């Protein structure tokens, strides 16, 4: 499942580059596994006679050893060039898949993480893929070829002690390291998660740096980050201590077992039972074997470490008449936000909704917008349930102007093209007049105006006008205005709301406001209090009967 | 400049670990540079003698070669363990320095770049320090010892051709690689900057993902990112192609010059002019020299690459107050001919003259372009590049420190800045030494003591941008922060807009009662807030068009007449 995802990230070019890395590393392993027999033939030849044909043969063997070294050094440079070229090839498809994965996630899941967390999650996952790609193509065929060749030729020389101890080392190595690889993977995954938590805390402090600066308390903001970095260091030191203990125990086992083979051949050469050519062949195999053993040690650890951390990443990723009947909602089971709210709204009519901050005006309208789907009750559109409507169809029929502004760090043209991609440059400027954003500071507005992070190069009211302009480019049946014109003066506010009603005449408009101006101009007003509709009717009728609406009208005087 | 900054990042433990890495790498280089002489002596002892060589001396030499190999393999493992331990040691001090560097920057410089850019900037800079630490500890003493040793012993054997060509190789290598290292550093820095630009665009799409989702246009958001990644790939391929061309030219030079030395000693051994012991010593030197040459090639490139990219980071982030000034209890604001521009193209505020006094509530209004927020941001000390003068009790704003100004003036911003932490953390931002009972008293003052008919716990975790609380409930957190501070001037820039008439009027009354001797400046487009004030100021197109009582301005002023038409 996880390997399938990695194989899908590479294109036709990526497949070739991956198999070229696997081929080059396998071919190099065959060539270098011949080297110790060449040294053995050089060594014995030196002890013997030194005829004309013995010097010519020595020179030939010296060239073969040189070719063996050159082939291995050219293969590590070719693996490097192909590996980096494959990194470039895979990263574009990996990043685009991640962005499209985030687009398909629900609002609740999106809001629980952080951008700094999100960008660093891609960094950790992309690294794990790079690690896994390297370990297959490089640490599979290459070490097996070299370990098999070593045992085969040492068995051929009838040296049962060397071939036996060499086999014994691989057998103990694989058993011991796989018995501890699970502990290394857990400690590394736990460290990487704390690392993500440290990035979210840094990202959070930088986004609210203006608030931290004006309230001072550099002590408070830095202590929070210092405690996150201390948790990060302790988790890193735990992994460091275990991995270094494994490296030292694996090194100590190598000097005992391979050292025993070295002393056995030393005593063999002294007593006259073993030849110098065979002794040099054995010592050169001890040195040769270190590289494949290092690759097996990395293969076992990096596959269990990167597979564990990449498993966590994949898991994390995995004419309209509105009729709301007995709608009940809770964010957490502990506390009830909306209880049995029953409404019946009709096309072409402008409705108003008000109440205190805890009543749940935004929640109710977010459920109509399809932000949250875990609700008890029924919401219909022309006798069609919201549950039976797709998110794409609901986004076309209903347009929700959020309480908070979401301005993209790009041109004004990009911010308006978010509402409609096929919009002509003349059509976008027509929408600017409708949003009263055609002229700013007695100079015309250009669509190429670059807007900085959070659109803070524009005033609060000017940001609201960008969001209102996006509405004019869409074609909805239901329009929801959740305190979207609060930072506008009475002139701009009334001018834009009239433009919404004229351009969208057959539109069900739901307006959330705490001001008399917006409540008076509506067909019907609904008072939501502690999650339930306490009062309903015309604004003038509510002024007398309802206490909350009455007190709102007396603020004008 | 740069190296001093890196040396300061290491503590007493970091200094030891760094010099241990430098020592272990240098010691190992001496030991391994002996190895080709041991092989020469093995070869000579066997060569010629028909098994009449001393076996005891052969065994001793075989053990010395084995020790030389083991010492070198133990040194790379010790370097690894010390390097990773030094990475852990240095990263905490590096990250804390970066956060405190960002705190001391001005608002204009912080608004230039997104948090995704900020987090990735630390990633790039921390990597560059790691690279530079490795090159100075492992790529300086180790290759010089090995290159000097090789030339010295080959000169000792009177082999002027091998010693000459080996010197020729190093001389051509250093000249050719340093003549291209400038091109590599430029291409890599340009690639790393495009990488930061890609991270800012991803971070920007995720922060506005809800807006992208509800408007659809996955096409638009993905195409923006696809074009950023294509710019990233093209910049990477440019560097890849040049570095691989350098590697192939350096490799081809090595097979020509070191191949010439190999053939010369081959013909020397065939003709009988050179010994086999000397031939093996020369070939083993050819093999040995690859590792130091690789380290010199890395030293030249990685210092010019990492120093170039780390210079940009230091430049962007790195680039007269009264000592222990005692601010008065009661402060009067005197703004004389204040003029301000964000960019030289247009004037935002022109010659605005005000005189506000302690204990009095003033109102400020006008259109969106007039600059109410900008004017009050300048009083708050957001921007310092202004023409004119602003005084506090005949003390210039320029002569007041940022910490003293933040104590005397509290500015309630138009936008809410809620920290992703507990409610206690969000309120302790205003005062660190606040008692748990004192913080709950402030919650009543902000009408945030009870929510949803249940008492508020100070341990309530607030999510990203505090979006687990309503828009009005977020404003109450900001208002609660005011009650924990002790200011002389309070500025309310549309800070109660998302509150109903009950909460709004209840909180504003609580502000005036708790801070009686406070100069209050209120920005609003609503009649409710303008009527309740001692004096109203109309700002239009960057200048004060009208000043006086609300009733006097109601008739005369055009802007306030447009507001009065509600009923
Ligand atoms: N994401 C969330 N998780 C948990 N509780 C939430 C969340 N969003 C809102 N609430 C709570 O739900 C209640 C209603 O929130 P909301 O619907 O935003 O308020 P509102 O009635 O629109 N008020 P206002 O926007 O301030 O004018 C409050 O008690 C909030 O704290
Ligand atoms: N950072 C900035 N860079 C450039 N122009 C800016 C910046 N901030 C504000 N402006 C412009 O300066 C003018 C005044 O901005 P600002 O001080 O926020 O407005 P305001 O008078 O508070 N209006 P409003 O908040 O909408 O009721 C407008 O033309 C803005 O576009
Ligand atoms: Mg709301
Ligand atoms: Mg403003």
């Amino acid at each position: 499942s996880l390997f399938n995802y990695i194989y899908s990230l590479m294109d036709v070019r990526g497949k070739f580059l991956f198999f070229s890395m696997l081929f080059i590393t396998s071919l190099s392993s065959i060539i270098i596994s011949i080297s110790p027999l060449i040294l053995a033939k050089i060594t014995d030849l030196l002890s013997g006679s030194l005829s004309n044909f013995s010097y010519e043969y020595l020179v030939l063997l010296a060239c073969l050893y040189m070719f063996c070294v050159i082939s291995n050094k050219a293969s590590v440079f070719l693996f490097m060039i192909l590996q980096s070229s494959l990194r470039i090839n895979m990263q574009k498809k990996m990043s685009l898949k991640y962005l499209r994965e985030l687009y398909n996630e629900n609002i609740t899941n999106l809001s629980k993480n952080n951008a700094g967390y999100t960008t660093q999650s891609l960094n950790q996952a992309s690294n794990d893929i790079y690690i896994l790609v390297r370990n297959v193509s490089q640490n599979i065929l290459s070490p097996v070829i070299q370990l098999i060749s070593t045992i085969v030729v040492v068995l051929s020389t009838k040296d049962w002690f060397s071939a036996g101890v060499f086999f014994l080392y691989i057998l103990v190595f694989v058993i011991f390291n796989t018995r501890l690889t699970g502990s290394l993977a857990s400690l590394r995954k736990h460290s990487m998660d704390i690392t993500l938590n440290s990035y979210s805390l840094l990202s959070d402090t930088v986004d609210n740096m203006i608030a931290a600066k004006k309230n001072n308390a550099l002590r408070l903001i830095s202590e929070r980050y210092e405690d996150a970095l201390t948790q990060e260091n302790n988790a890193q030191k735990k992994y460091w201590l275990l991995s270094s203990k494994v490296l030292l125990l694996n090194s100590l086992l190598a000097v005992i077992l391979f050292g025993s083979v070295f002393i056995y051949n030393i005593l063999g050469v002294l007593n006259g039972v073993v030849s110098i050519g065979h002794f040099i062949m054995i010592t050169s195999y001890i040195i040769l074997l270190s590289t494949p053993v290092e690759n097996i040690g990395a293969l076992l650890s990096e596959i269990r470490q990167s597979m564990s951390s990449l498993a966590g990443f994949i898991q994390r990723h995995a004419k309209l008449n509105l009729s709301i009947r007995e709608l009940s909602f809770s964010y957490s089971d502990d506390k009830k936000i909306l209880n049995s709210v029953s409404l019946d709204l009709f096309t072409g009519k402008m409705y108003s909704l008000t109440g205190p901050s805890g009543s749940g005006k935004s929640t109710l309208v977010k459920i109509i917008s399809g932000y949250y789907k875990n609700y008890f009750g029924d919401i219909y559109l022309n006798d069609i349930s919201l549950r039976n409507i797709s998110d794409e169809d609901l986004n076309d029929a209903i347009y929700y102007l959020t309480q908070d502004d979401y301005i993209f760090m790009d041109t004004l043209r990009f911010n308006l093209r978010l509402a409609n991609y096929d919009a002509s440059e003349n059509e976008i400027f027509k929408v600017l007049k409708l949003a009263n954003l055609s002229v700013v500071n007695n100079e015309p507005v250009s669509l190429d105006t670059h807007l900085i992070n959070r659109g803070n190069n524009y005033s609060g009211g000017q940001k609201q006008r960008i969001s209102l302009a996006r509405l004019f480019l869409r074609k909805p049946a239901i329009i929801i205005i959740d305190e979207a014109t609060s930072a506008l003066d009475y002139i701009n506010e009334s001018e834009i709301l009239s433009s919404i009603r004229t351009h969208f005449p057959d539109a069900l408009i739901i307006n959330i406001s705490h001001r008399i101006n917006l409540l008076e101009c509506s067909d019907c007003v609904y008072v939501l209090n502690e999650g339930n509709i306490v009062a309903s009717g015309h604004f003038r009728d509510l002024m007398v009967s309802n206490e909350y609406i009455s007190g709102l009208a007396s603020v004008t005087e």
